[PDB]
């Protein structure tokens, strides 16, 4: 039996508490002690980042031959899959030994152990034989004089940082990239009129302009050819300012028949005079008119100027505007097309291609842990801390400070409401980070997942969605493989007994549907607030509170009905450019982020409470809320 990969949903908790002055100690003592914690936090970031800078040079490069360094790369990241299960030592200790050999902190002697394959031994030699940058020599010169336990922690935190951020995202991207290429080739074979020559022509036009966006914010080629003042980008709501203004005038100051016919009578008036109006509206018109000239900032003189008596604005907002001139970008495109009338025909088809197939999905780039976002925490393990939950005091032994000696702090007491009380768990480690200038400590302890009735992991359902079937065009294949995996690993008759909560998120109201097998059993109230309310892409993140709070309601309702499976709805696919006022593409982008966040929190909690999660595609319809029940039938594949 070849050993299995570590879980991604970890069976562990960290409770974070503010570090406080210990009662009877000067603000100055605290400050000097907090200064020592800050220096150790920053040194730990420097050390992990240094290890990452060294390790990341051996990442496999897409579509290239495996380097001889690759086995060491794979092992550093996930040592457990290459070691014997009956190893007397931990994968963490084995990683330490491989790292020391590969970095020349030690020799290959430690690697004579049969725990290590020859492939590993050979890969580690290949790493050690390479010249080291000055930076790596400085890092290894420093780490050589650390205690083994601190080096082990460093290696573990760097390896886990790289594996969990970069490597998962890189593996998701590779499959996304591979399938995008197959979908591109098929779309091009099915639309052969968009030849390479034509694509190139448009590509060069959009480079010459300076359009780096997939989705071009430019009037259609053919609208642009009409040669009128009609852009959909220049105004507010695809009309001039005056057209918007007149609409407020018509709601605020006009009444009865005047709301309809004032525009018409004003143009009749301007061209042919008051006596051209019906006798019975001359009176009201006089008043409506001098009011009109005041609410807009218009003179009757200059209005008589245009086309023999015409108002310089639309009469409705429900019509294409002729007073809304084209943006400078609309006009440059128009200039490019005028010397290329051959391209006009293919404008729309080329923009469809450009939105999907001009740019490959972005290959992830390695990111270092951020000090300001406290991406990582300094680890104090077995003989480097003490905790007294009676007097809420903690001792933290810095790296070179002797055994039994601690810097001592109080901390915000463990809440009584917080379910694992210190006495019903064991603290394996304390984790130090800073939020701004303020020190925080995390008490780390193990909580096993409740066992699911499904003999399948959430990690398998995620791999189906992210690797096996990554494209939107593969949604149907994703849902079919997920349903099949879930039905085949449910112990009984899934179609009669599988307990499922469906919750419809987004522009489908706050309703949930409980199913037993394929049978809709009960609809349940669910009090969610929408993304419209509660109002460095931001830092006023009240999404996090929105996500945690709304996640908790979904989980309570699921647990209350001994649910096996939570089915979520993803957010509506992205509309085509134009009829997207800048503001509403920001608000659709906040929705997507916030909803991503609710799904992740519900998933993490669900796996802890012995459940599984599946996110179905946005309910595509072609006036009451049946939506959660429809979502469940979509899962079962009746719709
Ligand atoms: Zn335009
Ligand atoms: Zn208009």
């Amino acid at each position: 039996v070849s050993p299995r990969p570590r879980p991604r949903y970890r069976e562990e908790r960290t409770l974070v508490r503010k570090l406080l002055p210990r009662p009877g100690q000067s603000k100055q003592e605290f400050r000097e002690n907090v200064k020592k914690l800050r220096k150790a936090f920053l040194q730990f970031n420097a050390d992990v980042s240094g290890v990452c800078q060294w390790a990341i040079q051996f990442r496999p490069r897409y579509g290239k031959p495996a380097e001889p360094t690759e086995t060491f790369w794979k092992f550093f990241l996930e040592p457990e899959t290459s070691l014997p299960p009956n190893d007397s030592r931990s994968p963490e200790f084995r990683r330490l030994q491989a790292f020391e050999a590969a970095a020349g902190i030690n020799g290959a002697a430690a690697l004579d152990d049969p725990a290590f394959t020859n492939e590993l031994r050979d890969s580690i030699l290949a790493v050690a034989s390479r010249p080291k940058t000055k930076e790596a020599q400085r890092l290894f010169s420093r780490l050589k004089d650390y205690q083994p336990a601190h080096r082990m922690i460093l290696a573990k935190v760097a390896a886990e940082w790289i594996e969990s951020r970069y490597r998962r995202a890189h593996q998701n991207w590779e499959r996304n990239y591979e399938e995008w290429k197959k979908e591109k080739q098929e779309w091009e074979q099915n639309h052969p009129e968009l030849t390479p020559e034509i694509r190139e022509a448009f590509n060069q036009i959009f480079q010459q302009l300076e359009v780096k966006e997939k989705r071009v914010r430019i009037c259609p080629a053919a609208r642009l050819l009409q040669n009128k003042d009609n852009c959909q980008y220049a105004g507010k709501n695809k009309h001039s300012v005056l057209c918007n203004q007149f609409n407020e005038f018509k709601k605020n100051h006009l009444q009865g028949k005047a709301i309809k016919f004032f525009y018409k009578d004003a143009e009749k008036y301007l061209r042919c005079g008051l006596q051209s109006l019906k006798p019975n509206v001359q009176g009201p018109f006089r008043e409506d008119w001098n009011k009109y000239l005041r609410y807009m900032n218009l003179k009757e003189e200059t209005l008589r100027g245009k086309n023999g008596g015409r108002l310089p604005h639309c009469k409705n907002l429900g019509q294409e505007c002729e007073f809304n001139p084209h943006t400078a970008l609309c006009k440059q495109y128009q200039q490019q097309l005028s010397s290329r009338p051959d391209l006009v025909q293919h404008d729309e088809l080329y923009r469809k291609w450009r939105r999907e197939y001009w740019r490959e999905p972005r290959k992830p780039v390695f990111r270092y842990p951020s000090v300001k976002r406290h991406s990582i925490a300094k680890i104090f393990g077995e003989n480097y801390f003490q905790a007294d939950f009676k007097n809420s005091v903690v001792g933290l032994r810095l790296d070179s400070m002797p055994a039994g000696q601690y810097l001592e702090f109080a901390f915000a007491p463990w809440p009584r409401n917080y379910r694992p009380q210190p006495g019903e768990t064991e603290i394996s480690s304390v984790h130090l980070h800073f939020v701004g200038t303020r020190p925080r400590i995390g008490f780390r302890f193990r909580v096993p997942h409740k066992r699911s009735r499904f003999d399948c992991t959430q990690e398998e359902l995620d791999e189906l969605r992210s690797r096996t079937f990554p494209r939107k065009a593969q949604d149907q294949k994703f849902l079919e493989a997920a349903r099949k995996r879930l039905l085949e690993t449910f112990p009984g008759n899934a179609e009669q007994e599988l307990r499922l909560l469906a919750v419809a998120l987004g522009t489908d109201s706050a309703r949930a549907a409980f199913f037993i097998g394929k049978t809709f059993q009960q609809a349940f109230p669910l009090k969610i607030v929408k993304i419209e309310k509660l109002y460095t892409v931001h830092t006023a993140r009240m999404i996090r509170d929105w996500a945690r709070l709304n996640a908790r309601q979904i989980i309570q309702l699921a647990e209350e009905n001994q649910v096996d499976l939570i089915v979520l709805e993803s957010l509506r696919g992205f509309r085509p450019p134009g009829y997207e006022n800048l503001d509403q593409e920001k608000k659709r982008r906040v929705a997507f982020f916030a909803h991503g966040r609710i799904r992740r929190k519900v998933t993490e909690k669900a796996v802890e409470r012995g459940m599984r999660v599946v996110t179905v595609p946005y309910l595509a319809s072609s006036v009451d809320e049946n939506a959660a029940r429809v979502l469940g039938r979509v899962f079962w594949g009746e719709i």
